């Protein structure tokens, strides 16, 4: 291994934020085995991808143009403005024209074909055989009433993407020797025992306990725990879960390894301490902190794997069971039905999750029958892809490799555009895979390496987790490294720039947070030191440019130091502004970015991404709710970026600017603000309309997600009328619809009006459009809770969304339910809003 290659691994380590060659925290070779296992999938995708299309990463969709976007084209014509160093002719185009085609109606229309169309000021290309109406940038421009400005230039050199070459029928038992912790002192000395569980898909096959003993820094049982399950019956993917109760600590050990071998020998496992149900509890990783953590010693001394028509009424029971929601509990009666009627069940793709939860995974013969069942998979294979269904089979309830692979098989058919929609949840779903190398992980690897946009986000989503999750960083690092080894030198250089930038801003963030207290109010002293420090960075270890992490097509240049500052809030986040490093840009507007330290931005990414999913869901229904899921990215431990939405203010600041002593609240302020920021009544009417739509979308989305009761300071609005929520980091009301919002709607004092009627109509339409996707929403909600929050009750917390989506009810009762919800806010008026500030005194 050349000295060059060692320097390279060093490079990857700094981009990843973890050393994948570190062997300090392992008890076997799973991780190394996986690094090697992933080489094949990587080389295969690299060798398979088209260098040209890969370099230009066109962003496209096969989906039809929504009704609400056809509205803006009734002339069957679209205008593209091409530019080239001086003047710019505006070509009239047909929505079906191909980029190379409009290049024919150009060159000849003017009068060598080795040129390509690129969006002005962006690293975005319109290429490939695709109708221009199928390009996302084109649809984004129409939806925003913006013109499509493009520049004619030379295709990027694929050479820049060069990738560096690479080079027994006995019952199961376990001996618990004892436990050891360096320091126990809490308050009162209690007693302690060890609980050993054998689990599969968060289902206990057998449970055993040790006798209680005095809790001292060292407790030695030296006791055999014999389980009812036979060795031969252990399913691959089963975990020996070990727990200490006084519940204090846990740790897991895969009973059958990545080689299909039964675990054997001595183990000293360092455990995880509970913070006083979630994905972290399922991890096969052990606590890396060997100095301050509890450990448990165990011994293993115990390779494997070597007609009749249904009556009308049972079938009805069966179909009823299948119709129930993902969260409906399956009775013992229900499971037996599903299993007995196995072959009938297999004819309904929607039964798959319920059927595989009916499997007795602790019985070799049954599992086998199950694999036999999966053999004739025709009905499933030809079924239309249902993302909600697929994700159900990737959650914590399925530990079987084969069950999860068919889920992954269905994902193979997603277009890149959809992958981007679900990417974050798919990455989080890697936490439910029992092995490091899995079909799900390889699919993400493959898709990321196939498309630059997916690779970029895949990188940040992985790095965010590597940086702040001890439970999963090892697995995610191996995945990221594999990816980094195939993305190409260009991407590598880009990621390097981005990582350098955020690292510098982190330093700065910290140093500046130090030069001030815990809030007040800053301090011209504090702002000046910031500007100096940035001036220092600017010249230079701070790279010429870098891609915006939440908007990779955008290249950020030099900081505009005069415009930077520290925001006035408890935490002291930076308000940074940069110049665009692309001369071809259509404006002088800077790139605003908020850099913040002290908060875990992962919950916000999760919420913002779900918001994006709701928008695409609504698109599948021809609806546009005008949400504004601003860019947000966890870039490392307790740090990240947030997009600064231009021309936007807080609803509270608007209130506050007019008196606002102790937080008095006037109904007409909002309407006045909008009218004053409008240059004309036209623009004002557009603002009001957009407000109605945006208000409706956020009321619905926020109710469903159970995040509806918010303080005014957590909700913003653009000067153009777009309302939107922010800060999703962790009497009552379902959502925020205050009298001022109502005032803009032309209503006041519980009355009606054309815009308000229009609002209720949009809400209801929005609400029921989401109910057609109930299962997708429920499964995303529950995964989000398991992988993104603290230790959430696996029933009651998750059950909220079921109630919220009013599962089980017909359309009439649903509309009713929501309309009453709208009434509650009205009756409550300003109460909850009003309650703030006082709680603090
Ligand atoms: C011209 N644009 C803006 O002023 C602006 C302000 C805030 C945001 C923005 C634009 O983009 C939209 C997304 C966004 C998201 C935010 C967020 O998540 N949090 C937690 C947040 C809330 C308040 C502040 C804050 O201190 N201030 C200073 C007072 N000012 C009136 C509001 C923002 C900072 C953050 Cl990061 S702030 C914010």
């Amino acid at each position: 291994m050349s000295e060059e290659s060692q320097a390279f691994q060093r490079q990857l380590t700094a981009l990843i934020g973890y050393d994948v060659t570190d062997v300090s925290n392992v008890h076997d070779d799973e991780l190394e085995f996986t690094r090697r296992g992933l080489v094949t999938p990587r080389m295969a995708e690299v060798a398979s991808r088209d260098p040209k299309l890969y370099a230009m990463h066109p962003w496209v969709t096969s989906k039809p143009l929504p009704e609400y976007l056809w509205k803006k084209i009734a002339n069957n014509c679209i205008f593209i403005v091409i530019h080239r160093s001086t003047t710019s002719q505006t070509i009239k185009v047909s929505p079906d024209d191909t980029p190379g085609a409009i290049l024919q109606s150009f060159f000849t229309k003017m009068a060598e074909q080795d040129f390509v169309l690129r969006v002005c000021g962006r690293d975005e290309y319109l290429v490939g055989e695709t109708p221009i109406k199928n390009f996302q940038w084109v649809r984004h421009c129409l939806k925003n009433g913006e013109e499509i400005h493009v520049v004619l230039d030379t295709p990027p050199d694929p050479a820049l993407d060069e990738v560096r070459k690479e080079e027994c029928d006995r019952k199961f038992r376990v001996k618990i020797r004892g436990i050891d912790i360096p320091v126990l002192p809490r308050n009162t000395d209690l007693t302690v025992f060890v609980e050993a569980n054998i689990q599969h898909g968060q289902q206990v096959l057998c449970q055993r306990r040790t006798s209680p003993k005095p809790f001292t820094e060292e407790v030695l049982w030296n006791v055999w725990l014999e389980f009812s399950i036979k060795i031969k019956d252990l399913p691959k993917g089963a975990l020996l879960n070990l727990q200490i109760y006084c519940l204090l600590y846990y740790v897991n050990l895969l009973l059958i390894d990545h080689r299909f071998l039964l675990r054997r020998g001595e183990y000293v496992l360092h455990m995880w301490q509970i913070s006083g149900f979630n994905a972290d509890k399922l991890t096969s990783a052990t606590n890396p902190d060997k100095e301050n953590s509890m450990s448990i010693s165990i011994l293993l001394d115990n390779h494997p794997i070597a007609r009749a028509e249904m009556p009308n009424q049972l079938r009805k029971q069966l179909e009823a069971i299948i119709a129930t929601d993902p969260l409906n509990p399956l009775t013992a009666e229900d499971k037996e039905l599903l299993w007995h009627f196995r072959y009938e069940s297999l004819k309904h793709p929607k039964a798959y999750p319920k059927l595989f939860s009916s499997v007795k995974w602790g019985q070799q013969e049954i599992v086998a029958k199950t694999y036999q069942l999966l053999a004739r998979r025709e009905v499933w294979d030809q079924s239309a892809l249902d993302v909600g269904l697929t994700m159900q089979l990737l959650d914590c309830n399925f530990s079987d490799e084969n069950v999860r692979a068919i889920a992954v098989q269905k994902l193979e058919s997603l277009e890149d555009d959809d992958v981007l929609h679900y990417l974050l949840q798919l990455v989080q779903a890697v936490k439910f895979e029992p092995y490091h190398d899995s079909a799900l992980a390889r699919f993400l690897l493959k898709r990321g390496l196939r498309n630059k946009r997916i690779g970029h986000f895949l990188f940040w989503f992985l790095r965010s987790e590597i940086a702040q999750s001890r439970h999963y960083q090892q697995r995610f690092a191996v995945i990221l490294e594999a990816y980094l080894r195939g993305c190409g030198t260009a991407m590598l250089h880009d990621f390097t720039q981005q990582v350098q930038v955020i690292e510098m801003l982190q330093k700065v963030t910290l140093d500046i947070k130090s030069l001030s207290a815990e809030k007040y109010d800053v301090s011209s002293q504090v702002i000046s030191q910031l500007k100096q420090k940035l001036e220092n960075l600017q010249n230079s270890q701070l790279p010429e440019s870098f891609r915006v992490p939440y908007d990779p097509g955008l290249k950020a240049g030099a900081l505009a130091i005069e415009k930077c500052k520290v925001m006035a809030s408890k935490k002291k986040p930076l308000w940074l502004e940069f110049k665009c490093a692309d001369p071809t840009a259509l404006s002088n507007e800077t790139i605003g970015i908020i850099f913040k330290h002290g908060d875990d931005l992962r919950q916000d990414m999760l919420i913002l991404q779900i918001l994006r999913i709701m928008e695409s869901i609504w698109e599948t229904e021809s609806l546009d709710l005008c949400l504004l899921p601003y860019g947000c990215i966890s870039t490392g431990d307790k740090i990240g970026m947030i997009e600064i939405v231009k021309d936007a203010t807080t609803i509270a600041k608007i209130q506050q600017s007019t008196v606002g002593n102790t937080g008095a609240f006037k109904d007409e302020v909002l309407n006045h603000w909008l009218k004053e920021k409008s240059p004309t009544e036209e623009k004002f009417q557009a603002a009001v309309e957009r407000f109605v739509y945006s208000c409706a979308g956020y009321c619905v989305a926020t109710f469903v997600l159970g995040i509806g009761d918010r303080h005014n300071d957590n909700i913003m609005i653009t000067e153009t009328g777009n309302l939107f929520h922010i800060d999703f980091g962790h009497e009552r009301v379902p959502f925020v619809l205050t009298p001022d919002f109502l005032f803009v709607m032309g209503t006041s004092g519980k009355k009606t009006s054309p815009h308000f009627q229009k609002f209720q109509d949009i809400c209801v339409k929005a609400y029921l459009a989401l109910r057609h996707h109930t299962n997708l929403l429920i499964i995303l909600f529950s995964m989000m809770l398991m992988t993104g929050m603290p230790q959430l009750t696996s029933k009651e917390d998750i059950e909220y969304i079921r109630d919220a989506l009013t599962v089980g009810k017909n359309e009439e009762d649903a509309k009713k339910y929501f309309l009453d919800q709208i009434e509650v806010c009205r009756d409550k008026g300003w109460t909850v809003q009003f309650n703030w500030f006082l709680h603090l005194v």
